[PDB]
């Protein structure tokens, strides 16, 4: 057990092994506070979460683990992983406030996109790190199902990394069946969120800034054209169906004419990535492989993770159940090399 100190950080008081210091507060971000801190230990910068009433209620509660199990298991170049995790409670009964600590970050995407523009050479490295990270993701059998410029960090090396939550609307990202709220849906709603990403690279432009979820559906049509037959076949809603069937057909435009000026095989990747129906959308480890990252991809080069049991989503239980669980994760953590 290390020697802890406290510290008043504008709102709370802020317990934390003497090994951090110089403790720094950044925002609130990602539910919970952030301090920047430098570790002793390593000599490097960090970032410490405290997170924000872990256990107010089932919601929370729950949410602390998924958060603790998710960022537990990911050990990837290109995914947010878990430095440290604390608590200055000393045995379960005493047990309230979880810290997490990462690497510190500093900007999102979002903040590269917006005064920059990104040459080729940038947007390839930048969506080959996404797609990286996603094929570990995916073959976790997780989703991430919220890529968006926020959750994305990028250093001043322009190296990546997918995050949790954030350090740009969601909508604007979102694949079109989750806008249907159609269920079952599979890994590829992340692989169109990754191609809109893309295409903003690309243009310095949100590709279908919708101002509500209809709209979203609307700019989507203009682009990709309305649905064959084979699809509409599939929608079940019929108010959903007659809403795509009303309006005037905007039929499938020229991706070319779309993105005049990119690279072409940025064009091409594109159209594999944005296709309506997610049964025929190119993967994270089939896009890996396109000629787009010839100059990155190295299949040898590109792991797998360990399956993830996430069982634990399909239970009901109580707080000091999943207050209990949380605490048996922080106990058993083991640090990184
Ligand atoms: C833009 C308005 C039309 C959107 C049509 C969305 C096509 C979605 O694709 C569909 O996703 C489903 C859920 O994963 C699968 O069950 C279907 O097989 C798949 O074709």
């Amino acid at each position: 057990r290390p020697t802890f100190y406290r510290q008043e950080l504008n709102k709370t008081i802020w317990e934390v092994p003497e090994r951090y210091q110089n403790l720094s507060p950044v925002g609130s971000g990602a539910y919970g506070s952030v301090c920047a801190a430098f570790d002793t230990k390593t000599g490097l910068r960090v970032a410490v979460k405290k997170l924000s009433r872990p256990f107010q209620s089932i919601i929370h509660a729950k949410r602390t683990y998924r958060e603790l199990r998710l960022l537990k298991h990911m050990k990837h170049e290109n995914v947010i992983g878990l430095l440290d995790v604390f608590t200055p409670a000393r045995s379960l009964e005493e047990f309230n406030d979880v810290y997490l600590v990462t690497h510190l970050m500093g900007a999102d995407l979002n903040n590269i996109v917006k005064c920059q523009k990104l040459t080729d050479d940038h947007v390839q490295f930048l969506i080959y790190q996404i797609l990286r990270g996603l094929k570990y993701i995916h073959s976790a059998d997780i989703i991430h199902r919220d890529l968006k410029p926020s959750n994305l960090a990028v250093n001043e090396d322009c190296e990546l990394k997918i995050l949790d939550g954030g350090l740009v609307a969601t909508r604007w990202y979102r694949a079109p069946e989750i806008m249907l709220n159609w269920m079952h849906y599979n890994q590829t709603v992340d692989i169109w969120s990754v191609g809109c990403i893309m295409a903003e690279l690309l243009t310095g432009r949100t590709l279908f800034p919708g101002t509500d979820h209809i709209d979203q559906l609307k700019l989507i049509l203009r682009l990709v054209g309305t649905p064959g037959a084979e699809l509409l076949k599939k929608i079940s809603s019929e108010s959903a169906r007659n809403y795509i069937q009303s309006l005037t057909q905007m039929p499938k435009m020229n991706f070319a004419n779309v993105f005049i000026g990119a690279n072409p095989l940025a064009v091409d990747l594109l159209e594999k990535m944005l296709v309506l129906d997610s049964d025929k959308r190119i993967t994270a480890a089939q896009a890996l492989a396109h000629a787009y990252f010839a100059q990155y991809h190295d299949p040898d080069d590109e792991p797998v993770a360990d399956p993830y049991d996430q069982s634990f989503e399909s239970r009901d239980l109580l707080i000091d159940e999943w207050k209990s669980l949380t605490y048996d994760e922080v106990i058993s953590f083991v640090p990184p090399p």
